[PDB]
């Protein structure tokens, strides 16, 4: 899915990937708004072939809660052309609409990021650029999984498994949805604030979790805290998160 440069009108720079900065732009096949992903090294092979590298694997993805990709451009300036969100990071969403997003809301975003995880686990896609994981906003109602940023190991996040002896599997991405989650429920505010990395781990071998989030519902929470089993094998699978997640959205529709 090679696309012409000409069809692309480079924008303004509005985040940053692992290689490089993002930008908005136009891509006429008309007037479609798109984001477009820069790579500061891709004149080396090594570096553009990792560059690449998802957005080959990624190619045929298509979920609603997914950023779709769009098309590549491989002679350099080497871009990735991939679908905007108009609306940025869902952290930054989320703080500038504290008072002003329902708790439904909250919760549907939560279930629609649960739908995209069971997908990519369909496909047997194993993303291993933690550090990368971001979480973009498409619309009021739509969020989606991103690699990107828009406007080091991710500790605070990790499953215990993944901190002490880098294991990664399905269910150490399960921990690390449900602290998200938690995330989400918070407005924004990240894990363990002001505390050292070097530290999570004591905590959570110590039996201690992130609180229950102000005006989450118990049975959120309580979902979240099985997200936070200790022992991998005892955590929920994304099916059951999903399925989960559908019941707990409807019964805060119903309030
Ligand atoms: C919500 N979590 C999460 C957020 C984002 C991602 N990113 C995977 C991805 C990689 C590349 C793209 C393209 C198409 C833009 C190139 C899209 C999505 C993954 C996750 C995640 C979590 C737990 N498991 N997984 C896979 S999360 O951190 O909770």
């Amino acid at each position: 899915y090679e696309i012409q440069r000409e069809r692309i009108e480079l924008g303004r720079c509005i985040g940053e990937g692992q290689f490089g900065d993002v930008h908005q732009g136009i891509y006429m096949s008309p007037a479609l708004a798109v984001a477009i992903k820069t790579c500061k090294n891709c004149t080396s092979d090594s570096v553009r072939e990792k560059f690449l590298q998802e957005a080959l694997t990624m190619r045929q993805f298509d979920h609603p809660h997914i950023v779709k990709l769009i098309g590549v451009i491989t002679e350099n300036p080497v871009w990735i052309i991939m679908e905007l969100c108009t609306l940025g990071e869902l952290r930054s969403f989320l703080q500038v609409r504290k008072y002003s997003l329902d708790l439904a809301s909250l919760i549907l975003y939560a279930y629609q990021l649960s739908t995209a995880l069971a997908y990519l686990e369909s496909k047997r896609f194993v993303h291993r650029d933690i550090a990368a994981r971001n979480v973009l906003v498409s619309s009021n109602d739509c969020v989606k999984l991103g690699d990107f940023g828009l406007s080091k190991l991710p500790i605070k996040w990790m499953a215990p498994e993944s901190i002490n002896f880098r294991r990664f599997t399905s269910a150490s991405d399960v921990w690390m949805f449900g602290v998200c989650m938690w995330e989400i429920l918070m407005h924004g505010v990240k894990p363990f604030q002001g505390v050292k990395n070097n530290d999570v781990i004591g905590r959570i071998e110590n039996g201690e979790r992130l609180p229950m989030p102000p005006n989450c519902p118990p049975t959120l929470y309580s979902l979240m805290t099985k997200c936070w089993a200790y022992d991998p094998s005892r955590r929920p699978r994304f099916t059951e998160l999903k399925a989960q997640l559908s019941t707990i959205l409807e019964e805060e529709k119903a309030q």
